[PDB]
């Protein structure tokens, strides 16, 4: 109950060959060193890419979904984060959660995106 991640972000536009822009709000307590955030399309079985430690996973060289996922961080700089996407598809249209990992407690929450087909 120490941690809480919202998807108050408004539905994301983007064409399919074009990037888009997975958003969600989350508070860390200090340091993003042991924190960790998960982002899932429409698949909440399996992660596309994480961020953990101030870094997002690589994992071997020449990363195709790793690659594909680069994060940008948003300019408000409060608490937000946001993760670019290239080449967007209709498999990519749906809902995406965001978690929230520190200790032995976690939360998650979806955020709008819909890509033009």
């Amino acid at each position: 109950m120490d941690f809480r991640v919202v998807g108050p972000n408004l539905p994301i536009l983007a064409k399919v060959g074009e990037d888009a822009l997975l958003t969600c709000q989350l508070l860390p307590k200090r340091t993003t060193a042991h924190m960790e955030v998960r982002w899932y399309r429409s698949d909440p079985d399996m992660p596309v890419i994480m961020y953990r430690d101030g870094a997002e996973v690589t994992g071997l060289p020449m990363e195709g979904y790793g690659g594909r996922a680069e994060w940008m961080e948003d300019s408000t700089e409060e608490g937000s984060v946001a993760l670019k996407i290239r080449q967007v598809q209709p498999s990519d249209d749906g809902q995406y959660w965001c978690r929230f990992q520190e200790g032995d407690y976690w939360r998650e929450t979806s955020v709008l995106l819909q890509v033009a087909a």
